C-alpha cells in the first residue's frame, strides 16, 4: 500500500495521513490558488484534465508521486 495525506476537501494543512486502498498507487498534492488538496489518487489521473475536472478547478499546479506520505505542501 501507499500512504498518503488524505483529505475529503482543500483545506490549509492536511495532516491527516491514511494508508490509501489498493485501489490507489500515487499521492496528489495540488495547489489552486490558497485552496490546497492532498489525496490519495491514481497516476492514470495525473495529467491536467483529470486532475482540473475531478477538483474543478481551472488553474492549478499539481504533484504526483509514489512514496509515502510525499504528499506534503511544500511539494
Amino acid at each position: 500500500f501507499l500512504q498518503c495525506y488524505n483529505c475529503p476537501n482543500p483545506t490549509a494543512d492536511c495532516k491527516t495521513a491514511v494508508q490509501c486502498s489498493s485501489d490507489f498507487d500515487a499521492c496528489l498534492i495540488t495547489k489552486a490558488g490558497l485552496q490546497v488538496y492532498n489525496k490519495c489518487w491514481k497516476f492514470e489521473h495525473c495529467n491536467f484534465n483529470d486532475v482540473t475536472t475531478r477538483l474543478r478547478e481551472n488553474e492549478l499546479t499539481y504533484y504526483c508521486c509514489k512514496k509515502d506520505l510525499c504528499n506534503f505542501n511544500e511539494q
